[PDB]
């Protein structure tokens, strides 16, 4: 059993280790537009959106049962990316990046939760 605020507590710092990253979170930030960045094709190929500011707010509101579903939102964030984008392309490198940053630190806290 994981309270809310234990999980805030726990994981808000590795989520806003990801915002600090700049610019590299900023395309994570907001939900993918797709309207706004000409690519219509978006939601036929990523069925399930995710964002930093989505699981923010997840996290804000006690959404999350055990922490890994957060860690599983992460996750989804990062693999639409590299899906949606080529392996060249700025956003899949950040998304890389993010990860990096990402696998570094979730660990010792998932320990420590456990
Ligand atoms: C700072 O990094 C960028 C800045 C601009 C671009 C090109 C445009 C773009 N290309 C974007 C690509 C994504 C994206 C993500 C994330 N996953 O699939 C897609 C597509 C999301 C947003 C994208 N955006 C929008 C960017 C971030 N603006 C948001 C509004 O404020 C100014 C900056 C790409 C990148 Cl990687």
């Amino acid at each position: 059993i994981f309270k809310p605020e234990e999980l805030r507590q726990a994981l808000m710092p590795t989520l806003e280790a990801l915002y600090r990253q700049d610019p590299e979170s900023l395309p994570f930030r907001q939900p993918v537009d797709p309207q706004l960045l000409g690519i219509p094709d978006y939601f036929d190929i990523v069925k399930s959106p995710m964002d930093l500011s989505t699981i923010k707010r997840k996290l804000d509101t006690g959404q999350y049962q055990e922490p890994w579903q957060y860690v599983d939102d992460i996750w989804l964030m990062f693999n639409n990316a590299w899906l949606y984008n080529r392996k060249t392309s700025r956003v899949y490198k950040y998304c890389s990046k993010l990860s990096e940053v990402f696998e570094q630190e979730i660990d010792p806290v998932m320990q420590s939760l456990g």
